[PDB]
């Protein structure tokens, strides 16, 4: 227990901080995507798997830019299912369809989004970044790239394709539009998070031990990596504090949460150190639709695990009933 | 890469320590445990799972003693399906039904067995252990849970279980006995090996980065869990090393090996040091029957991860057509 | 310092918590094991000492299980001499009786109790553990042994055992009953905690940087082992949070000392990682009888080391004339 | 000393590695950047140094691309100054002019070249990195950025850059371009000794404990920073073996070492292992021109430091008279 | 940000420590040890250097004890320069006149003052120190060498030098009086602070990420080397926490700095875990002469690094006007 | 298991080096200390010891100087008794009478020698370091203290002043001259190795995991303290290697052991990484006495802790009845 005790943790409402054009710059940044056609094809896969169907993904993500994935569909009489579109953990990447099996197997179809330039930490990914011509100075990592502004950050750009690719799994006939979840943990919870403020699709957010969020705060609590590379930078770019922050406030996500109106199941571990509580509970606090959380107080970033998968299944099914 | 050069490691087959009635005390065991009924017991669970069935198992291991399982049956026409019976890493336990997704997903039954005692680490357990009366001075952990002998050592009910296990997957009615697997990583993979040899129902072994191999050697070589279990024992207990090699010489995969005739797929990675490629070269080495092995250079314990699935998939693929 | 500090430590009452049958489920676990003959048994051996005489003991402690001992008696000319039972820290055994030659060269009788089931860490043991009936997934070590409920928890033997090592210490013809000290520090100071508090026999207590108090804060304050293993335990058991803390409340020696009456000597380490000084200093607050402290600022857990020791024997030196 | 033991690192000389068109792949990459003019820019600065002029400098790189450096030019009689072209060390930049006084000191312009996309490590930096397009799903760092091909490959354009800075620095009128050393520590050890191989205008290299050698044996030997950058890549992307070693030949230190002519001095640590000497003496040993290396045997990557930096000064002003 | 949160950093007083007797200690130190000649010789080296002139310095330092140093000086036309006096931080010393290039290349002469004993850890060095006769049981290092009386311990021999290294410097021919700073950083900044006190040539004070301040602190809040040397002594020698304290007293960069009066920059990490911000701002809070500090929020020990020297830089030409 | 293979260990000896004069230059050392009178005092002290009379020793060691030690006489009816000079590790001291209960235990008097300068690491010392004038620039710590020079070395205070203590115990009336042991494990076997060789009272040799052994290779094998602020002293001082091995060549325990005729118990860990088995061996296969060592595979530096104790009173038990 390195953070604020829980008692705190539940009424932690910090002054935001976001410039006076975060609605604007995210109009714009869409508006500018939009106008590049979606171009969404499912492409059908010779598999082992013999439960699901699992497809090849492409469509257009930020500014056209082609960004893969899997489309796995469960095989089962009903002609609409409900759907989850999965994003995915730092330094991750869109593995084989099998490493997604949980959703298809509760009777879900599995969208999972590729992250451009990750996957070589975990499991390995196959989509490209394409920048803004000139890569800035940076810290190794994806925290930093681009970050003297806004526009140039590389989250602007995994942003734009994971609001576009709740629009491809729309596009795709048996998914019920009605119940579209969107879904990450760390990494994954915070692009699900912005998403959540983004997407006019979105009917439900699942957003465990969330990553990108409180950032002042997160780089002044832990010295873990992923949130080290910011520090990183700082240390040695000693004239760019107030630049910095300025780029990360369009990216966070208790900014997006106070936003977001769809409902929402959280997840925190109260010893987590690489996603720290006070910065997850900054999130959910401010978080503006119905929402719920479950704590988990001895875990670390391991968060609740299978037993937050059951708690995350029981929430859905009781959700789409009502 | 601390260990063995690849070159050396293909050839490596370092003379083997057993006891004269090494086979005796394993047919002695078993037959003792035959005398009480196997008295196998699935029930079908309430669950949101929906592309399989899962049925909560119960059986009779060491000595009648009642030891947990799940089974999962893929919703598929074929009347018999291929089975894998799958063993769990140190410190786990059968955790919940959908932990297990892969090779249902892959249209095979999958049986799990539950750890006794174990289940506490990193996913849960249901079963407990129930030692032969006193539990003899030991270090935390099961490494040296009755060491000193034989009869009261730990892995002999654990092995005991898993050879039970495969019988208690043949008994369910929709199970191909033809295509029975015998499947473990780890800790799971010492166990598969040790069943490869005492089972006459698997037809097939998946033996990925095995732990309980060659372990005079793995405790010169690694300081890590939990090989450096008995490494700490020894460190007290300066009078028993003798005793102690002596009973780790009944367990020791590598002493199964040179027994097992049924075909296996092998992994290895050659930065491990949990297990060390040269034990895990050792038990390939003198594996008895038709046998591959895939060699992960670059990774440490986590082997082939994805890419080894694969790999076992198509292996049992092309074996089940011959 | 990452504990409180000092001035907060010395006025630290935290709410207790204790179940109703505390009391009960005590007296009847005693009065259980008191239906067993104690049937204590002195064996003079050889040894190279030549200033002590040393007795291999024997003796009956939960449910008349036989536990190992030493008893060092010094050569003096006194008929009846004071006494030591000292007991032993986590992995730890009687070991030899050279590793005991502290007391009986200050003049005391020393009874040193083997630790049931340990003995394999940093000093030998030869006294097993003995179960009731099945043993329970856990995490590697004692702490978790058992934990789901009171009446299979690992400690509730040894207390047991260490209540009934008194009376046995008593029965040596040579021991004056009224100066028998007990006497331990880490885990061997909440052993002789709790038996501070259900013996009929002991006269003081030496308690230095005692473990087993406090749990729910201790678990929450350091990652290190031993109160790890219930953080590990927890991590993995998400829905047994209540269970385990409900059990641990029955062995708290926060609980034991509110009920202590005797004279006692604490020493504590304000820079101690394993045993904090806000659980040390919980049990002392509460701790029921004429009591003094020793504060060590600048220690960790060795505390006063040998300086502590000069400080024990001259409060019992003084306490013994008063 | 974890490495081969001096006698044997005097003698080795693994085989090497590398594709038929070697040459031909630098000979076509150099041509394409000469085909946009160098347009170098020395733009004098206002300044609180008093011994040295400094310059802000520009100059066109791999395919026209902007670099940015300092130019320090120490205030003395002579018309024409000898100079030495600095690379700097991985996540360096140019930092401020007072960051390299030593060689304006002793005498000598010195030059120093940017890293593109680096400079946020342990000193700041003001050049971008400018991708050929997609840039690749990659481990956090520059190691493995484009490594799945030479022509995307990080390294291709900073040696171009590197080459194209000895062109610059000879067009400043006060240079003496019959004494133009190449200079460089760890990445820029490795950077000077690819520049010693491809450029016609260096006359000297000054090399401590490169990097960016044999990266097969690096990569085997030691789990360090930024080596294991490659091995963590690899980790993930275990198809990619024979591609990533393919791309990596085009830009090892030791292939290049073979062609370099002009003289030498190379550094090493028998402890480095960020460096190891194994990887040092490959390069050193197949060094094609006439060549000293000074070993400091209790070193770990830090080299000679100072006592290194008199020999240089000493080795130089020798060379220049001889 | 294991430390207190920077609004109480700027507002961090705590009560001092100091035994009645601080400057009569302090003003017979240095009276004892002027009654020997300084003595102080600059030979003109051979070097490999060509824009500075370099010297390979001697003067009497504790009493009368020679201390190594060199003097840097810039070949610019001016008759008289301004002065900078170097001191060095923890295992360090002296080392070659190439790593000391930037204060000379600024067109500032500079005095760098070997540190008895020490050169040894990341730098050569060539003083040895000499004791007071006995020495005394002590953990490894030179935090508690002496520590048990303060006439023996011994950063007061260091300290003795190091107001002597300023009197050195002063009597270069070249060396403009009236411009003559003290200079350095951890150590060297504790030094520095010590000087500020004493010194009666000093005119201002560079002063980065102080070490040798607020010890009982320091001890308490960081488990790093080198504050770590006296936890450890403290540790064993538990019947001398007291004596301990008191010796520390007379050599804590907070009590000097309550007596300082000349013109001072700090600087701060704030995640400094060798020199810890609370320990910095004690010092910087209860400084007594015109002062500023430069706070660096994100770096550890390494302060503000290449930055702060240009604020150094600044800092200087702007006082001199 | 770090070092050579067991095998190659009991066969190691490595060439020595000692310069000519090594004779002369103790002979001279010890010849100048013994111009100063012993001066031996033993002053009863209060105790609450009963077993054992404890006193305050001072003696004159190297030059006259004064070194505390503590003297316990076990209170028994013989009037001459066997006697133990006990040396102490790094960072040790002599701390209280009671820290030193085992050998007056088994009947032996015990000489406790108090370690000039040091005593404030893991036990308090009460006895100053009295350098020969100049205390040279060294790395922190003992092991380079005056190190450029043998005549101004630490150690060779140190072990002037072990050798006289032997003296010093065989001046005490009680004490059996043909029945005095010197002991030490670690530093302190390092001392008692010399004292085998340099004096003429020592009866038998205690010699555990000895420390100061084959420092070129200690050196190099291990970057463990103490050894290791040799190495540290070397990465600064880059122009003192031979002078700093020359010095040592006097103080290595491997060229003591050449000389030593007196018998000895060693013993050693074979994972001992702050003494090497290497460099133990290479000690213990050079001594020139009659010899036993005891071999402990799976032990670091605690080596065979108690069961080494029981050894070595076996051993003197039948050494001195032959
Ligand atoms: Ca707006
Ligand atoms: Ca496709
Ligand atoms: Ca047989
Ligand atoms: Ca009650
Ligand atoms: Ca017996
Ligand atoms: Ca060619
Ligand atoms: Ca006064
Ligand atoms: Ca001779
Ligand atoms: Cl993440
Ligand atoms: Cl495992
Ligand atoms: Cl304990
Ligand atoms: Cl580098
Ligand atoms: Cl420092
Ligand atoms: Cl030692």
């Amino acid at each position: 227990f390195f953070d604020l005790p829980l008692e705190e943790l539940k009424k932690y409402r910090p002054e935001r901080y976001e410039e006076k054009d975060f609605d604007e710059f995210w109009e714009e940044t869409l508006a500018e995507s939009e106008k590049f056609p979606l171009d969404p094809v499912f492409e059908r896969m010779e598999s082992h798997l013999k439960t699901v169907e699992a497809y090849d993904v492409t469509f257009s993500g930020y500014r056209g830019q082609r960004i893969k994935g899997w489309l796995l569909v469960p095989k089962l009489e009903e002609e609409k299912l409900p759907c989850v579109v999965q994003y995915i953990g730092y330094n991750g990447g869109r593995g084989f369809p099998h490493d997604w099996l949980f959703w298809p197997s509760m009777g879900y179809i599995c969208f999972v989004m590729d992250t451009r330039g990750q996957g070589s930490g975990w499991l390995k990914g196959d989509t490209p970044d394409y920048p803004e011509g000139p890569v800035d100075p940076q810290y190794p990592g994806f925290m930093t790239r681009g970050i003297l502004d806004p526009r140039t950050y590389y989250y602007r750009r995994v942003f734009t394709d994971a609001v576009r690719a709740v629009e491809a799994a729309a596009s795709f006939p048996q998914v019920d539009q009605e119940r579209i979840v969107i879904a990450g943990g760390s990494q994954g919870g915070g692009i699900a998070l912005a998403v959540s403020a983004l997407s006019k699709k979105a009917k439900a957010l699942l957003c465990d031990v969330p990553f990108l969020c409180h950032f002042r705060r997160a780089v002044q609590l832990v010295d873990t990596h992923p949130y080290a590379e910011i520090t990183n930078f700082l240390k040695t770019h000693r004239d760019k504090e107030e630049i910095v922050f300025r780029t990360l406030s369009y990216f966070d996500g208790v900014n997006f949460a106070a936003r977001a109106k769809i409902p929402a199941l959280f997840s925190v571990g109260l010893m987590d150190n690489i996603c720290p509580p006070s910065t997850v509970f900054a999130a959910y606090n401010y978080y503006a639709g119905p929402k719920e959380i479950r704590i988990y107080p001895y875990n670390n970033h391991e968060g609740g695990g299978s037993f937050q998968a059951v708690e995350q299944v029981k929430f859905l099914k009781k959700l789409f009933e009502k």
